[PDB]
């Protein structure tokens, strides 16, 4: 009995029922959508009772059984950079998802007929990034066909692998053919599958010197043929593969300040043949995986299903004053631990005669706030509802919380208590997480103080709390 020291009565309860249908064979069932491995845990009467991620099957954990993750999209993703909104290029021209160029036009609303076209709806220059997906997808079919019609780059790449095939196309998306053809010694030896004679040559060339961290990845893929350069980035600002504490640190934030929107969420451990096991293990018995597990809700859809109906179909008055006060706690919820990735379908509405389920907090509470606050925005700041300022409601339930130094001493220990499970888990990085928490924290007592709006929130500057 691994969860034999838990803090909650009625969780430990729902525990117990989930051993005790794992005992007679009834085993959490894997979900085949995600990126990950996550578990639709069930009780001896077969219903769902929570949803179970295990640390090792996180995104990138060494025994994630979602072998589609690794692929060119997420390649470039790292490597170039996912925009959801219209931007303008390195050369001034329009472009939105990962470098797809709308038009050469200076026009902007050429360019949102372009992208309406390219998607097949009426984007208002805003997409998803599933749209982005299939967007890329497309240009990477162009970019291939290309190299087949190119006779000094489509010998190698007919003798090139899947993997090594994504890295030569990654050169080819950053300087064009041209540039790729003329690393002339390096085709060959990668024809030749002299891996190594190849990554020296590579090395030697104004791609390396001008852009050495996206050339180091690339050149090692070309050695390895596998994705280990791409593993374990942590976007730059997260601790790697410590999904399970996010999602979990979330609720405790959450319940620290009753925001009532992220289900009950903690880290247990679980045994299941279900689970992704070793060859080693599986011949033993199984050893429990440490993970985390949430509650389950029912009736729920995506954000993005709902906000599309009340844009064609307005909510009657108070039943949006309903939604704002929960999106108001949503904004509180993802700016206090800085998610990295809420998109607006990673979380969720019911239509209290509406509610907001915070689901997928894996991605929070990074050691840094991000370089680059356009690769990694509150995309719910681009509703117009985050322009409505904070309601008077909202603001004398979280301002005497937040604004008291013990309240955010007590957080800072409690996330510590947590955090130390994590058999990676570092002091000093520790302490700039919550260095970045209390900015965070600091920005919203002001916005709150100031009866700013979640949009005006995301606008001040970001900042650290020594
Ligand atoms: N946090 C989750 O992952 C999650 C939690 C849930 C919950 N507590 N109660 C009901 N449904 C849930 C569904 C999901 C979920 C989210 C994205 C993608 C998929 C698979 O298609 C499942």
């Amino acid at each position: 009995e691994m969860n034999a020291f838990l803090d909650d009565p009625e969780f430990a309860d729902i525990m117990l029922r989930a051993e005790q249908a794992i005992e007679v064979g009834i085993f959490p069932e894997r979900i085949s959508q995600g990126s990950s491995g996550s578990y639709f845990v069930k009780d001896p009467k077969r219903k769902i009772i929570g949803v179970f991620k295990p640390k090792s099957e996180e995104p990138y954990g060494q025994l994630n059984p979602k072998w589609t993750k690794y692929n060119i999209f997420e390649m470039l993703r790292i490597d170039e950079g996912l925009r959801l909104k219209i931007y303008k290029d390195t050369e001034g021209y329009y472009t939105i998802g990962i470098g797809h160029l709308l038009t050469k036009s200076p026009s902007l609303n050429a360019a949102k007929s372009e992208l309406d076209k390219a998607i097949g709806r009426n984007t208002n220059g805003v997409i998803t990034k599933d749209e982005a997906e299939k967007l890329f997808n497309q240009d990477v079919d162009a970019a291939v066909r290309g190299i087949l019609r190119n006779a000094k780059l489509k010998p190698v790449y007919d003798s090139l692998d899947a993997v090594r095939r994504a890295a030569l196309i990654n050169m080819v998306f950053q300087m064009g053919e041209t540039g790729v053809a003329g690393f002339t010694n390096s085709l060959r030896m990668l024809q030749q599958k002299r891996w190594d004679e190849a990554a020296v040559n590579l090395a030697k060339s104004r791609w390396y010197n001008q852009t050495p961290n996206r050339a180091k990845r690339v050149i090692t893929t070309f050695r390895t043929g596998t994705w280990d350069a791409y593993k374990n980035l942590g976007r730059g600002c997260l601790i790697p593969n410590q999904g399970y504490l996010s999602e979990a640190g979330a609720y405790l934030v959450d319940n620290k300040l009753h925001l009532s929107i992220v289900p009950k969420t903690k880290v247990v451990w679980l045994v299941s043949e279900t689970f992704n096991y070793n060859a080693i293990d599986r011949a033993k018995g199984l050893p429990p995986k440490i993970g985390s597990f949430q509650l389950f809700v029912e009736g729920y859809k995506e954000a993005e299903y709902w906000l599309r109906k009340f844009e064609a179909d307005p909510l009657p008055e108070n039943i949006r004053k309903q939604f704002q006060s929960q999106f108001e706690r949503l904004v509180i919820l993802d700016y206090i631990i800085r998610n990295t990735d809420r998109g607006n379908d990673n979380w969720l509405v019911r239509y209290f005669l509406i509610k907001i389920a915070a689901i997928d907090n894996g991605l929070a509470f990074p050691f840094k706030h991000p370089d680059e606050w356009r690769a990694y925005p509150f995309h719910w700041a681009w509703l117009p509802q985050a322009k409505v300022p904070f309601s008077e409601e909202i603001r004398n339930l979280i301002l005497p919380y937040i604004s008291d130094m013990n309240f955010v001493q007590d957080l800072c220990e409690d996330l510590y208590e947590l955090f130390k499970t994590d058999k990676g888990f570092d002091k000093a990085t520790f302490e700039s997480q919550m260095s970045v928490m209390r900015g965070q924290i600091l920005n919203l007592t002001q916005a709150l103080r100031d009866g700013k709006s979640p949009f005006q929130l995301v606008q001040i500057p970001c900042v650290i709390v020594e």
